[PDB]
């Protein structure tokens, strides 16, 4: 009956939020490695919703070139006249950046090729910009680990997030206006199995849904209905 | 001589409609893996014509790739500009889909490569939407068990319904104002032979057809009259 | 200090056993699907080491067509004077194995074609022989479900096994030659984690090379030393 | 313990044996149409094999054209030596063939084009043998309806089998030694299922196999504990 909460901030929100805007004031790049599932990417989104000179794109395996990601870049950066070749497609990515004080945010690194990242990074590096990575843990496992060597001097800070927090997902409740106790313990149960945010605003918006339905409160007993499904556990 | 009803909400039509704006307002992958003759294809037409931001196509295996799939996609978001490439389509049907809080509907998903529907996980996922699966059981049963594993991660919500219940074949006789007991009897029978809803969609308009013709009311007569055709356990 | 077994016959290989006869002096189709770590390949390589007019063939991904399995089949056979067309080396293969009584072994038969297995259906019935395929459950839920539907007429057998039983790993126990009640309440509980035959020959040779090192006998401890190991539960 | 038949004369293998005679002695074509698990395959393979200049091929997918078609017939009638045009094989096996009164017997009539039936009808009449199609019922019903309509002027003899008889599993029953009424029901019964001959044979062996592995002799329990497996009835 209240509103389901699009966005919450937590502990993690806060930290990826830091190493968000340390990577983009000190203009240098920042990996993001850790298990999916724990909202980097809406988190990454959210920055963007809220903070101009901000800049986010995916990379597909189908868009794993250096064309693709420059393209991808410059429909990112709201120029529509990109270039089909590669050259002055990256001087023109160059000019428009440089002097922005911006930041260009990578998800799912761990599909790159050595000679696209090789060309972000000397991009940023021509361009004074910040740059953000993410992806799993294989983003930084790819580098221990000599063609990287020079960017793992260049890349200073990561904050590696595996799995959620107390905080977290008592913030998480606090946003869904959850006070029992058996209640908190439960979803951080939801919390202990992994794709953890996702898992869990399942669960928070089949409970929400099922109570608006039956008008009434969320309960203990929506959440076992809720999480109870899913078939996590089946084979 | 009352009006043949097109459509009658049913117990599985509340389940999936609840299935379809849980995977839409989540913006999550849902799959729907049933047996046919169930109702799904013309619930989803409901939906998208009882509701906004709501778009369903279909798959043939004359349109099986990415390319015929996306295009299909531009023709139902109401772009006719689409370009023949797969890139400048793909990035164009993700600038018009991004912000609109919409939902994908996917009908027949076992027709599906591994590429196709790899393209279409990582274009929601790139677009922050919803995205719903139709077919047999078969598109489940594709998956255990590697590659669509981290879709399996992303498969979070499924409701199979393999045949009807009693409130169904009770809300479809009450829609299509029948009273007899026997009747209600023989309708469940009719529900028990596959083909449930197209068998009985069948025997209904026939003995309605035949009452109007007549000038009468449908009975079990006409009933039976209508189900004893339409040969179904001929060899 | 005593012999460690290669093999020992089980339930679950007197079963199997029974499959393979009868799919051979029945001379039709017989599916074993089921998951691997069962021991079916070892079985199926001990009936073709004790009993003649048996042949047991593999089936990769890399050997995935009609041609190259026929070539398979020649090898098997004892003809390294095979044609390296599909006509006359399916002929020779007609020819040569009519009369005998034989038994044809395909394992993964998981990574078939629709042709490959056509032409393999084909093939023993104009040969009045016995086909035994193998891999996981994939095998039989790839036809449920009309191209393989006369496949489903002739494939009248299968006896599918998940996971071991009791005797079980009580006969495999009595082989290595424990006695332990633990021991065997251990060995249980290493059956009931998947790959079970794999993992359990695996902690029965390190508690035996173990054994053997230390020159003691295969206890609890040893037990506890191996399957502690091999790290099963490590993401 | 005694002796399992591998073959039984039946009313319809007597009767098919008539038809077999007919027109091999006759020197025309006769259609064997009916549905499969009756056991015609077996018969002309027995019919062959009792019987001097008799010859049976099969016919695949993979060997539908003339040319296959003729080169399966040289591999049976003995000529290694076939050349690989169409035209000088055909004169081949007419200067062969020839003379000798032979049959020639076709499975799986229904896979024919009119080409390759109309190259063994004017074959078979420039020889002055008889022609023996099998399959389905879809073997006559191509032909009704112009084409073959002069070959429906040769066919003149026909034999069709749908489903077995009482007697007909009365001598099988006797070729197994039963003599239990209720096992003569039940054995019945299971020719009231389709796949007959197949699904019957695949009961018997497994109760014969159960009984010399559990020592005893085949009752109307082993074929309950045979006849409930095969999973017929799972859909
Ligand atoms: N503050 C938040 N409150 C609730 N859910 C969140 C929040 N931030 C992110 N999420 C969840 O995170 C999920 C997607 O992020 P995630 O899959 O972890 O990204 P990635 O795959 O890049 O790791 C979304 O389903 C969203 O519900
Ligand atoms: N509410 C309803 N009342 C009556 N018939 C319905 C209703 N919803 C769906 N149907 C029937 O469902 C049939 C088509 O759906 P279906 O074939 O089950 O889709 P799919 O093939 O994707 O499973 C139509 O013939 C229609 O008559
Ligand atoms: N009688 C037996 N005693 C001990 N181990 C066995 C026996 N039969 C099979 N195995 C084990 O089975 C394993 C291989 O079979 P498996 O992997 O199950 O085949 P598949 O992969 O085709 O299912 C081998 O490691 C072997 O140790
Ligand atoms: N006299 C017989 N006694 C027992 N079984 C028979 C006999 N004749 C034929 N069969 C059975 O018939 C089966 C194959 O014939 P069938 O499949 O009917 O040929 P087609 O597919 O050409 O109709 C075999 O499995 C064999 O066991």
């Amino acid at each position: 009956l209240p509103e389901p909460p699009r966005f919450v901030e937590t502990q993690t929100v806060k930290q990826i939020w830091t190493s968000m805007r340390f990577a983009s004031l000190t203009e240098s790049i920042a990996v993001v490695c850790g298990n999916p599932g724990v909202g980097k990417t809406e988190a990454a989104r959210e920055y963007r919703r809220t903070n101009n000179n901000v800049w986010m794109i995916t990379i597909t395996p189908s868009c794993a070139s250096v064309l693709e990601c420059l393209t991808e870049l410059a429909f990112e950066l709201g120029m529509n006249d990109a270039p089909r070749r590669k050259g002055p497609l990256s001087r023109a990515l160059r000019r428009r950046l440089e002097g922005t004080q911006g930041l260009v945010i990578i998800d799912e690194a761990d599909h790159l090729g050595a000679e696209v990242l090789e060309e972000l990074r000397l991009l940023q590096e021509s361009t004074r910009i910040g740059l953000v990575l993410m992806g799993n843990h294989r983003v930084y496992s790819n580098m221990t680990t000599v063609e990287f060597a020079r960017l793992f001097s260049r890349i200073a800070k990561r904050t590696a997030i595996n799995k959620t927090k107390k905080a977290d997902v008592k913030a998480i409740a606090d946003a869904w206006q959850i006070n029992g106790e058996k209640e908190l313990e439960l979803l951080q149960q939801i919390a202990q199995k992994p794709g953890a945010l996702r898992i869990l605003n399942h669960s928070l918006r089949l409970a929400a849904m099922t109570a608006h339905g039956k008008g009434e409160r969320v309960n203990e007993d929506y959440l076992r209905q809720a999480f109870r499904e899913l078939d996590l556990d089946v084979d």
